[PDB]
């Protein structure tokens, strides 16, 4: 119950960058490397005000992984010894990343401190991750992160409460009394579910889904968190709230490793919901990460709706969802690389779509400026402005909300909208592990090429399709919010039918870097828009591999993923 206060001598660390995720290592460097954990938490706080400590409130939670709720007890010790005046943590310490942006927006915190590294293993031998959230409940931006970074390599002390321990799994108030400080510290337990449930229930019409789920008519689902934290939300809310059978939940208990395989949903991670899928006895399948802001969507055998296809979509019906009625729709975005299905759906309704560079904070810029309703990312990401991280167990209720109003099977609804709005076949090409030399040499080179006057107007043929070059550029972005200027950011060839290449290059890793392939290949035929997607890109992909020399220039004569 009291505590007392001490300042521990520390070696700084020299590579403890924030990035846009959080700071992301292995489990065992955080273990390992004496108060490695610890400086970076308190390089964290020191970018709080001294001044505005005390009645700063920190949100504090994270996806249930291996080392989770030993870093959590860190933070409670550092923060409360630095004169932070209260933490709001999950119960068991399991927030979602939703769930923290909800929060942190409800109660007005400072921010958050989110024990998450995503879709990546965790364990003891797996991935830890630190991710630090801001006022707004989204992601802190680069001024803070590069702040956050700066100290923690010179950092020489941090102030630290030794003997202080939270009890995580006891709901409710628990009051720290610190030696010679004369407020206390304050830890609130919070039920991890119940403030996002009660966020979802003012968006989503529960009424409704309850009779689309429950009964013998209901439709029928298989919701996979994939051994990671969105399971006791599935839990609570689609099975005990809504009534889906208690067999809807799939991995629906979070397990330290995540059951040993990455959270991270695709149809080769989540190959077991796929499989569950292709019996044919469910309406509708999902898989989300393991923080809970990504999801993929699944129909009745199995049926995959590309992400990109997913957002179009929802937007295409997004008045099924009782937010946007009251809201109305601000604007549409997605990331550059994303399908343009989504463009389709804005220009027929006149909605302005805003195409961003890869990255939160373009997003969370046009929601902050009231433009912003409904963004989608092809790597498996949707969400709205109702928070400022993307959410994957709302993108489900958005889907089943669609359902119930159209009456339709998922499989339908893509042919529908295919037909009313032309199709845009999409997949993504990854290179992992390609020597960085010469993919930023097939980078270059590509770009000179693209550049030179005569690159527009250019016809490539294969086999019954000419393409002709209408653009090509290295995307730039100005942000309309704040000025910042975004430059090469993507290679972009595009074609005067509505197609695209896009080609991006990861930073350079221990193993190398990742080449990033999109091919975007728009089709209005009704006897083209059914065939098989990875037919019909096959045209595209031959120039794309043409026009790069890819295999020339990397040694790669196929993709080690194909999404
Ligand atoms: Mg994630």
């Amino acid at each position: 119950n009291m505590v007392k206060i001490v300042t521990v001598k520390t070696q700084a660390y020299q590579d403890q960058k924030p990035g846009t995720s959080g700071l992301r290592k292995r489990v065992k460097v955080f273990q390992s490397s004496a108060n490695y954990a610890e400086n970076f938490i308190q390089s964290i706080i020191s970018t709080v005000e001294p001044a505005q400590r005390q009645e700063a409130t920190l949100v504090v939670g994270g996806d249930g992984r291996f080392y989770m709720k030993e870093a959590i007890q860190l933070i409670a010790r550092i923060a409360a010894a630095n004169g932070i005046g209260r933490l709001v943590i999950g119960q068991n310490g399991i927030l979602s990343t939703p769930a923290v942006s909800c929060i942190i927006r409800k109660i007005k915190a400072i921010g958050g401190i989110i024990l998450t590294a995503s879709h990546n293993p965790g364990g003891p031998n797996g991935d830890f991750g630190i991710k630090f959230n801001i006022s707004n409940g989204g992601p802190a931006p680069e001024a803070i992160t590069d702040k956050i970074f700066q100290i923690s390599k010179t950092i020489e002390e941090y102030a630290v409460c030794p003997d202080l321990k939270v009890d995580l799994g006891v709901l409710g108030k628990q009051q720290f009394d610190l030696e010679n400080k004369f407020k206390p510290f304050t830890v609130e337990i919070v039920d991890s579910v119940e403030a996002y449930a009660t966020m979802l229930r003012s968006i989503f019409d529960f009424s409704a889904l309850k009779e689309l789920l429950s009964g013998p008519n209901r439709l029928k689902i298989r919701i996979d968190a994939m051994h990671g934290v969105v399971g006791p939300y599935v839990k609570k809310i689609l099975c005990e709230e809504l009534g889906a059978p208690a067999n809807s939940a799939v991995n629906c208990v979070p397990l330290e490793d995540f059951g040993g395989h990455h959270p991270d949903p695709n149809l080769t991670y989540a190959a077991d919901l796929v499989e569950t899928m292709k019996s044919g006895e469910h309406d509708f399948g999902a898989a989300f990460d393991g923080d809970g802001d990504r999801n993929m969507i699944l129909g009745k055998h199995g049926f995959f709706v590309n992400p990109s296809d997913s957002v179009a979509v929802i937007a295409a019906n997004i008045f099924s969802i009782p937010y946007f009625q009251q809201t109305g729709v601000r604007g549409f975005a997605r990331s550059m690389p994303t399908s343009g299905a989504l463009d389709r759906v804005a220009s027929a309704t006149k909605i302005a779509l805003y195409e961003t560079p890869t990255g939160w904070k373009f997003f969370g810029n046009l929601m902050d400026a009231s433009k912003l309703s409904l963004c989608g990312e092809e790597s498996f990401g949707t969400g709205s402005d109702h928070i400022r991280e993307k959410d994957g167990l709302w993108a489900v209720l958005a889907w089943l909300s669609i359902l119930a109003t159209r009456k339709q099977s998922v499989e339908d609804i893509l042919k529908d909208h295919w037909q009313k709005y032309g199709r845009n076949f999409f997949t993504r090409y990854d290179y992992e592990e390609v020597e960085a030399e010469g993919a930023n040499k097939m980078m270059k080179d590509l770009e000179a090429l693209m550049f030179d006057r005569s690159f527009v107007g250019k016809q490539f043929s294969a086999n019954d399709k000419v393409y002709t070059v209408e653009k090509a550029d290295n995307f730039e972005y100005s942000d309309p919010v704040d000025g910042s200027i975004s430059r090469n950011q993507g290679l972009r060839l595009i074609f005067t039918d509505g197609s695209r290449i896009v080609f991006r290059l990861s930073g350079t890793g221990s193993a190398g870097a990742t080449i990033w392939l999109y091919i975007d290949s728009y089709e209005k035929d009704v006897a083209k828009i059914n065939q098989d997607p990875q037919v019909m890109l096959a045209p595209l992909i031959s120039i794309a591999l043409k026009v790069s020399q890819l295999q020339e220039r990397t040694g790669r004569t196929a993709p080690t993923v194909i999404t």
